[PDB]
């Protein structure tokens, strides 16, 4: 299962533009919006999990490689176009590494921030997907 | 002071962060995101208002200048950190300009795309107002 998403993207003499409308090239609603910049060290990010947000991660400057695992398949992607979108469904456990320099990273989320809703527990996220399973 | 946003940042031992919350710290709901790059040229962008629609400009990286009219006033403001947005309301004439080469510009808007939200010529957007200001 691909979690990739390619966005139309405009060109021309000016540069290039894409647009991301709720529910309509993205499979829910926005409510909020993040980004990570100016970034430095080498720890990696992520590594939890959601039981109820929505994502969409956009790499819109420089590159990232990201991990993902639904607890069916962990998927390994780089993300260095602000033209590919990545999916992170509920129950979904991701990581951001290899954060370049000049990297800049978005995220569209469905809801607003909740730290409740996060699992920190790989082997926890593990195990809520079983259960899930049944 | 009523368009320039000021954005909580968070800096730590990785980077920042800023999180934006529809109708939290933006005046509307958030029905569409779209960003701009890649950018080269020296002709700018913009040139136009809109009838409804609400936006933030947000420069996620390198610079923008752009220039803003109600009708009224006219303001500039060069838009280089991801902290800081740009409130653009309904009947304001914008443009971008001086793009850096290494410029990511986002936008946070209140509906999808639509031809037909637009003033594309001054004289009319001075007009619109100007229609606008008797009511
Ligand atoms: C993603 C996000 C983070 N934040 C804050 C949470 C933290 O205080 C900070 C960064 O945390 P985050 O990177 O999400 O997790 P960690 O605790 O491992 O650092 O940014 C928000 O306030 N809202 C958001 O939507
Ligand atoms: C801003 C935006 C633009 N577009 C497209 C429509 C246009 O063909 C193209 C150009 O954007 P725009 O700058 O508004 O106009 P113009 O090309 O006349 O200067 O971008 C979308 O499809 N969705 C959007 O959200």
């Amino acid at each position: 299962e691909n979690k990739v998403i390619n966005f139309k993207k405009i060109i021309d003499s000016r540069g290039s533009l894409v647009a991301i409308e709720e529910n309509k090239n993205i499979p829910f609603s926005i409510k909020r919006v993040y980004y990570i910049f100016d970034t430095k060290g080498e720890e990696p990010r992520g590594f939890h999990a959601n039981k109820k947000l929505e994502q969409v991660l956009v790499c819109l400057n420089g590159s990232c490689r990201v991990i993902l695992d639904d607890g069916n398949i962990i998927q390994e992607i780089t993300l260095d176009s602000p033209a590919v979108g990545l999916y992170v469904g509920p129950a979904v456990w991701h990581e951001m590494h290899d954060f370049s320099s000049d990297c800049v990273m978005m995220v569209l989320a469905s809801d607003y921030y909740d730290e409740t809703d996060y699992i920190r527990q790989y082997d926890n996220f593990k195990k809520y997907i079983a259960k899930i399973n049944l």
